[PDB]
């Protein structure tokens, strides 16, 4: 369903597990435990498990002999849906069929592991509201869980308070001392979650949201990271796990018509939150398409991929349109000896005509990091519509992981936010590497997280998790690897000590 992926598996006990437990077309997803960015989709059909390699650098997930795709749920949902479409190298079709469920339940929210019910009443008390839940491993009852929920009303009186229900574990199946036995924690909690416990004197318990974990002062980032640091992986997996929450529509993106205006097909734009092209050609019979999404945080963003030369002139479109001031390229135009990004502007003191839409390169400046081109944008035929529109290019970002430290990106985005702010009713600022959701992901919530730095100063709340999660419901797989999300923390924790420095 949503637990086909098995973090602490080993290649054979995929095996094994789909061997005993599985049947022809069932399938899991597993990590690498040697390669971070490295799963496999393992998958059986004629009573044998082949093992198929993804890789994710940063910027989306390869499937060899497959396609390229923004987050493992969006893969496999293509591939449930398209039989015949995953080849095996014979050339022979691989069926994903059956997800083969994992029990562990160390991704999720609410679970915590080793905690005592008196840790827990505090967390609950602390950061806990009606409906807050967590299960924890028993300390009375050893190989046993606890589910431990609050009650009542959020406005130290009494009426609210919290209720320990024991979950007994027999034969690797769990129930709350009566009825149901569930093959997995995951299955009790979405089970009382449907149907909740009613207490013999009427307390419903409801069971709401998971106890917030990962919110932290942003002055005390520090223990954070040097407490992440021995994980950053759980805590990882924790948020990738809710990425099958995500599954917006993308019909628009998915069109006919709009096929070769992707630069990777399975990789668009959600319909909810799309740029719309107004003003088209009549002609042209769709012209309100690109590949491209307005981001708020919940200062507004547009991420959208690279250029293609068939979608320059939309590219451009867009920026007129929503009256963007400022652009943000984090791609060399070619990296490994492929085309990342076509080039959409002109050459210093050129102008060019990109369809209705004329650009001058008016003045480059050469920075240690970036290059700044000062361009001129208007729509032929009408003079007074020229405005400056600031392209800020990243030039130095590593072709494979992130940089080691997160200075460069920090000045840069400093830049870029003065830049932004200078300029009145300036629209969102246009952010785009190759496929525009790693990379571009990774600069947009560390602009958001430092934008709340620089409002409220150093003594406010963070939630690193929660921000990348709010940016992904709004394009697809946003922040695309550990490494990524590691660099995330680097970079606020950055910002933070050189703010203390003064
Ligand atoms: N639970 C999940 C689901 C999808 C994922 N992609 C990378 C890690 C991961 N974990």
């Amino acid at each position: 369903s949503r637990r086909w992926f098995h973090p602490n598996i080993t290649g054979v006990e995929a095996e094994n597990l789909l061997l005993t437990r599985g049947v022809d077309g069932s399938f899991l997803a597993r990590p690498s435990k040697s390669n971070p960015g490295d799963f496999t989709l393992s998958v059986r059909r004629n009573g044998a498990v082949t093992h198929i390699k993804i890789q994710n650098t940063g910027d989306y997930y390869d499937l060899y002999g497959g396609e390229k795709f923004a987050t493992l749920a969006e893969l496999v949902q293509y591939y449930m849906e398209h039989h015949g479409q995953l080849k095996e190298k014979n050339g022979d079709v691989i069926e994903l069929k059956y997800p083969l469920n994992c029990a562990d339940p160390t991704s999720e929210r609410w679970f915590h592991g080793h905690l005592s019910g008196k840790e827990a009443e505090k967390l609950l008390t602390e950061k806990g509201k009606h409906g807050s839940f967590l299960v924890r491993e028993s300390q009375s009852h050893p190989g046993d869980f606890v589910l431990s929920v609050r009650t009542g009303d959020d406005k130290n009186d009494g009426k609210s308070k919290v209720t320990h229900v024991m979950i007994r574990c027999q034969e690797l199946k769990y129930d709350v001392g009566g009825g149901e036995r569930f093959d997995s924690l995951t299955d009790l909690v979405e089970h009382y979650k449907k149907n909740p416990m009613v207490e013999t004197l009427g307390t419903v318990l409801q069971l709401k949201q998971p106890l917030n974990t990962t919110r932290i002062n942003a002055a005390e980032i520090e223990s954070r990271v040097r407490e992440l640091s021995k994980g950053f992986w759980e805590e990882f997996e924790t948020l990738q796990q809710q990425e099958c929450k995500l599954l917006y529509s993308r019909k628009e993106g998915q069109r006919q018509e709009n096929k070769n205006k992707n630069r990777y097909k399975n990789i668009l734009p959600f319909d909810h939150t799309r740029v719309v092209l107004h003003d088209g050609d009549p002609n042209e019979p769709v012209s309100d398409y690109i590949n491209a999404n307005i981001i708020m945080p919940e200062k507004s963003y547009i991420a959208t991929q690279g250029c293609l030369q068939n979608t320059v002139n939309d590219f451009w479109r867009m920026v007129f349109q929503e009256n963007s001031r400022v652009i943000v390229m984090t791609t060399k135009e070619v990296e490994r000896g492929k085309s990342k990004c076509v080039k959409y502007w002109p050459d210093e003191y050129a102008l060019k005509e990109y369809g209705v839409m004329r650009v001058r390169n008016v003045k480059e400046s050469a920075a240690h990091d970036y290059t700044l081109r000062e361009l001129k944008l208007s729509k032929v035929g009408q003079g007074n519509t020229e405005r400056t529109v600031w392209q800020y290019h990243f030039r130095t970002w590593p072709d494979h992981g992130v940089p080691s430290d997160p200075g460069g990106v920090l000045d840069f985005l400093e830049e870029v936010h003065h830049k932004q702010e200078s300029i009145m009713d300036a629209g969102p600022v246009v952010v785009h590497c190759s496929a525009g959701i790693g990379r571009t992901g990774t600069f947009i919530v560390i602009d958001i997280l430092i934008d709340i730095i620089r409002e409220k100063g150093v003594d406010c709340d963070i939630d690193v998790p929660k921000t990348i999660q709010m940016v992904r419901s709004q394009r697809s797989g946003m922040v695309q690897t550990e490494a990524q999300y590691r660099f995330i923390y680097m970079a606020v924790q950055h910002y933070i000590e050189t703010l203390q420095r003064r």
